[PDB]
């Protein structure tokens, strides 16, 4: 008969708390906490890559071509989102710490640090972060914290297909983008061009000469969304992740989410926007409370400690940046080409 | 030297997910999560065990007495507060399991269920809630020892008794007190005069003790007031953010409580569940006042009168409440 | 050009705080934190409602027959969910006031209080509760509380087609429930006693499992017992009709068919939307057995006890959405496609 | 009678709704919860006004010297961080407008922004921002601001009391002589255990990480180090004010010092919290603009970002103290 505590496994989970101040003559009060803070992120850290994976998977393996899956994808990337915003309050708990009571058993602690997270790097690999965009501390790639089958292991996620090429592929394969078919690139062009000659015609018709500087910019972007070639050289530079195409069916998700084919991608879309945006609060909220743990001492794992910390809080991590800056090349609703009766019904289950 | 992993020994926690539809035949996918949160709130039930145990025992061996100590106790029990803030919190993430998919691996978790979870029923016997069935072994005998074992509201009502003030031929605050609710009345309706003076009936007291309807001794009670009415006075500050921090923690403890039974309600709907009770409806009556350790904290704001009535400190008794 | 200030009307905003403490001799500080926090209650009720007005006027006017407007459903139906969340928080501001302190201006209340809450009764309304489902004391004083104008209001907002009614209606049209077409209904029954037969048969391969077995067959095939479900109609123990909860039951199973998802998602918000609120009334109760003991409220209830009485089912609208777990079934028994 | 409604005076509070764009013609659903929202959080600001003036006066008038009055002073500092949490995640709120439904209105909103908020304006100079933005204000509000500039800050406040913390006195307890004697013994004694070691790659590393700590620790008393770097603004509490906060952290157990040292965790919790409000802002502006310019004039997001950094935290000196914590058995005994 199942028990509550063999089924829980807690004969592991309730018996991994060794406090390295006892195993070597003081224990201080406060390392329990420290160490528990750490279990439950890495049970959680488990959980995500466990959801992550699913859905990376769902896409590999074809199914997401179905689109009764896309419930189950959804939910299970707005789950890893909710999980996230549970750890980003959870710091509160560790802040109950002042950092003097730290520093009793700091000294115990060396040389380990969270650079010997296994499952923070797989999860930062497995979203897509690409290893060249990584801030470097003392010179060298961030595998170098890990042997063995670790290693093995970390690099098979840097070269397995990330969620962000995974997504990729899928937003490239999105109706509607068909040069034959809706075409919707070259109904879009055709339609910023109106839009903006009919803007410059009533315009031209001190707020003159401001309102001309002001057109001539959001001019120069919105068309600059149409050269390829500028962004395939954003490419490289890793200044932008997403294919062209692949921006392109982003942008028709964006436009066209009321349609009901499009309304669960729209929330993935915006899902994948929410786990970036979690992730960069988990990493700020970590910066400020190291700040107040160390001051300006270094790490116990070979950093600068709070400075190397809040260098990493930038869109170097941002894998979805491209959903993000989408935002700037939106246009007034009545420039979006319309649809006709029959991509209408295209886009209907 | 020292390695993350084994310094955390993830070796243990991370190796401790065996999902019971996988090991009999379908694996469902969400079985994971449902593993993933119990432990984590075990771990945080063992780091509250942590604190609240190191918080009776400053109490018990005399600690609590040395005033340099407050500090200390008030921020380890507004820790556990904090703790439990966050597993209030944390039934979000179970709650994005539809009860659907939950419906999927139920089934191999009979006759498993909470009412077998050692730590919280340690955390309860600990704090003073005044079942061992579903332990035996070893595990009986750790619930027997915190059942026998002096309780937080014990500990704490004895040091309520010693709190300064109390003595009847030195500041004297009951006589006092009595003295001046007596007169401010009659200077002033039948209803809050009959409440007001019940305060001042021991035998009452007594009698609602052994009803359970009080938890804390009369004497205990005084001090409390006294500590409430007197906040401000330097050696009375820490003290009332402890009385308030106790008060945080029933109300976090039912709101634990109650979040569950919300959870549970749309899991289970009016289903019995695997442990053998009726649900919903017997997670339903755990949310009273029946399991609120510390009530009189609460109920004290009954007697609230105004500033003018309470007892005027003269200099001799202030200069004494200075560290 | 617009300001800031102007936009927002804060010159309305800002000059709305009157510490009647200061008006009546003396100023007690902590009242402003009084003040300022029900009036953040009452602008985020005002969002609430606006959103609710919304997505009641989508169902009465025919828009959501048209299944792209199903993204803008579900979206404010999170949203009120996310403001109601929100709202459960934020009594942790006001429980940085002290009973003691609080006791220092309580006096210049009486007899007001948030019984008085205009807004609060029209979410109430607009969201479902029906006069019935109130605690006898609440029913018989929480109108009587307004006049002209407001009570216009409110009669309103009872009058008119609530949250629950509009749904109701929306949910009888899920398709697949119809007898000529899919036949949900029919088929399922079908199922669920073919299952329940396959299940008996099982345990008589093999003394509790039967007892269980019994109790569990009662209740699935009660399901299907329409005369039962309109006296439960009528103790107030259901309140969906019963064609209503047939949709309701299809899309949950059917949830991942994709005209399906986003409905879905709306009975999901639903629920949320029920939890969140009597967790705002159980938050209540809690702060305020630390403000006032025992003693009656300023508006004259017993207070905390009678505060502790509205956090019931008896006010869950959609309690049926919640019910309906009771009789989930294996993925097996289900009717294929 | 006193009628809630009429208390709370509710007739301007929920009269104050009018969108832009209904009033322009089309309606835009969203439009109202982006004023609802922004005035929300003008109604928490005016609460931390309220309290941070409440605290600032106790400071002012000398009540602080009481001690009876700590417990009031740390309870309302810890409100405003309370309030301030929820500020935080009250963004989540308004994150459930899309980026295309604020576009609908955006145009409506121009030039307005939240550069023109005077009471976040307020709050950052009462607080203590050091100046080194009121075009954007005129008339009695741009008097109000210059008032908040001259008037004493939080920080100053603070300051002056962490000057008379006791013990500092060279006479009495003599902390800061006291303090320095033991750290260089203290560095001596380490220095003596690592040139025992046996010549090694980690006896170089040991010595050359000592050196740095050693640096570090006695830089604390060199008092000119101190003044250039307020003078470029690095810092902003006065040299013996540091020591003060210093004494009640390593004291802090001592009952006189006990609600001192929540005051001093209070006020970084504030300096957290307000830089958590600038970075949850910029998410969510992200989102919502990616690159385009702010109404307001500014770059918008590039700007915004500017302003998560420690130039706006106030109280840097009091994280930059976890700097120079030492052993326990360095700290001068009582
Ligand atoms: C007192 C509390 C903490 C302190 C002082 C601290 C400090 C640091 C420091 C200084 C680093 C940079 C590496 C180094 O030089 O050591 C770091 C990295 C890291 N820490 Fe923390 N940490 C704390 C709490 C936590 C917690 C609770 C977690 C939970 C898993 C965590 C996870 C990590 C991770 C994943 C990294 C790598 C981050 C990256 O490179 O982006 N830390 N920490
Ligand atoms: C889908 C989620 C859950 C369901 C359906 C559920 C259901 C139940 C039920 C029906 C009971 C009463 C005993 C029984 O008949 O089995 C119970 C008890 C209990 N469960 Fe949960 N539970 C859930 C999640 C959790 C979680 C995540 C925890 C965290 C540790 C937890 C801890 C407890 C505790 C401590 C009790 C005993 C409570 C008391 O007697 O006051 N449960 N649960
Ligand atoms: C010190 C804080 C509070 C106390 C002591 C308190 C007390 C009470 C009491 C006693 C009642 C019952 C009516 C009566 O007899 O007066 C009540 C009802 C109510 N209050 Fe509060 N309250 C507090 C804060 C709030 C806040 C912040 C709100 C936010 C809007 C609020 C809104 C309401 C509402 C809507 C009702 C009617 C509830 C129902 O009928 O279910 N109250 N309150
Ligand atoms: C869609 C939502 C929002 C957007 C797009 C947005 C955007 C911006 C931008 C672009 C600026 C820089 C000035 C400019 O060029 O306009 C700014 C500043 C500011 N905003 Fe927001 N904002 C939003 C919501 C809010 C909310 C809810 C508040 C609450 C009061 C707020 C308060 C402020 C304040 C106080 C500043 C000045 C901050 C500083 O200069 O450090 N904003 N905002
Ligand atoms: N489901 C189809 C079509 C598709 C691709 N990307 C999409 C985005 C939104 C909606 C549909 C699609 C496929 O995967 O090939
Ligand atoms: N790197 C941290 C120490 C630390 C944080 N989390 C850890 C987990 C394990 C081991 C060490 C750590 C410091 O410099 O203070
Ligand atoms: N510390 C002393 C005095 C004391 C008892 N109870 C108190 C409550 C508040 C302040 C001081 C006290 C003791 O433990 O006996
Ligand atoms: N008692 C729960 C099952 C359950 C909840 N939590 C558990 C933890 C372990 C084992 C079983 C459970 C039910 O009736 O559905
Ligand atoms: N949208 C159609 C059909 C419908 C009713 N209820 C539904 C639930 C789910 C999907 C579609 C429907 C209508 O309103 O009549
Ligand atoms: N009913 C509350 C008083 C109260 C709570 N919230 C209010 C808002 C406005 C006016 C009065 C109130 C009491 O009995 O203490
Ligand atoms: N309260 C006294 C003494 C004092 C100043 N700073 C302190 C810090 C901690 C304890 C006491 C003090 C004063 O204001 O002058
Ligand atoms: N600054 C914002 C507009 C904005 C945000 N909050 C505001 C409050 C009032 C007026 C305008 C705003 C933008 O550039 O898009």
């Amino acid at each position: 008969g199942l028990i509550y505590g063999n089924y829980l496994h807690l004969e592991k989970v309730l018996n991994a708390q060794e406090l390295q101040s006892e195993t070597k003559g003081n224990k201080i009060h406060d390392e329990h906490l420290f160490i528990i803070t750490h279990q439950a992120y890495e049970l959680w850290f488990k959980q995500i890559l466990w959801e992550l994976d699913s859905v990376r998977e769902i896409f590999q393996n074809g199914h997401v071509r179905d689109e009764r899956n896309m419930l189950k994808v959804v939910s299970r990337m707005h789950r890893v989102s909710v999980i996230l915003k549970l750890l980003v309050q959870q710091f509160s708990i560790l802040e109950t710490m002042t950092a003097l009571d730290f520093n009793d058993f700091r000294e115990y602690l060396s040389p380990a640090s969270g650079f010997q997270s296994l499952q923070f790097r797989l999860l930062e690999n497995k979203i897509g972060v690409l290893q060249n965009m990584r801030v470097p501390y003392n010179r060298r790639h961030y595998r170098d914290n890990f042997k063995g089958e670790e290693n093995e292991l970390l690099l098979k996620s840097e070269q397995e297909k990330t969620l962000l090429e995974l997504v990729e592929a899928w937003l490239e394969r999105t109706p509607g983008l068909e040069p034959h078919g809706f075409n919707f690139w070259g109904k879009l062009e055709k339609n910023i061009t109106r839009g903006l000659e009919e803007e410059f015609i009533r315009i031209q018709a001190e707020e003159k000469e401001e309102q001309v500087a002001e057109f001539q910019k959001q001019k120069e972007v919105l068309l600059s969304l149409f050269d390829e070639k500028r962004h395939e050289h954003l490419l490289s530079k890793g200044e932008r992740r997403l294919s062209y195409r692949a921006l392109q069916g982003a942008l028709m998700i964006y436009f066209y989410r009321e349609e009901p084919r499009f309304q669960v991608p729209f929330q993935l879309l915006t899902s994948l926007m929410d786990i970036d945006s979690l992730m960069t609060k988990w990493r700020y909220n970590h910066v400020c409370m190291v700040h107040r743990m160390l001051g300006s001492k270094a790490g116990t794992g070979g950093s600068s400690g709070y400075h190397y910390l809040r260098s990493t809080v930038s869109d170097r991590y941002k894998v979805f940046v491209d959903l993000f800056n989408l935002s700037t090349y939106l246009i007034p609703r009545h420039w979006i080409p319309k649809m006709n009766p029959t991509i209408h019904k295209f886009l209907e289950h």
